[PDB]
């Protein structure tokens, strides 16, 4: 109608550990989103949506990279 | 038979600019891969596979994050 359709509207509100993260996803602002949404895939086979607006998200995510890079 | 099946075998060998990157993907070692494979999605609607083994990959990718975060 007049608004966009971001791939993820509601984000997560519970800090956790990359211990349950096997795949990370990131989608920059698009024709459906005027911002940034960091999507992720939990090993349990689930896909959640985090918000960079939270400091703990920048940490648990940075850790995933440090682990995926050290591997 | 005895080897694993990584999601991406052949990587890219041509440094480019995030200017053509709309979505980033990262999969840590799994039951199919004993390493790390940084997958990505070009705006043209294509999915390639980069290798962290290249320094330029760590740069064009770091830029994508700086842009997706600044947005």
């Amino acid at each position: 109608a007049k608004e966009l359709r971001c791939q993820c509207i509601k984000t997560y509100s519970k800090p956790f550990h990359p211990k349950f993260i096997k795949e990370l996803r990131v989608i920059e602002s698009g024709p459906h989103c005027a911002n940034t949404e960091i999507i992720v895939k939990l090993s349990d086979g689930r896909e959640l949506c985090l918000d960079p607006k939270e400091n703990w998200v920048q940490r648990v995510v940075e850790k995933f990279l440090k682990r995926a890079e050290n591997s």
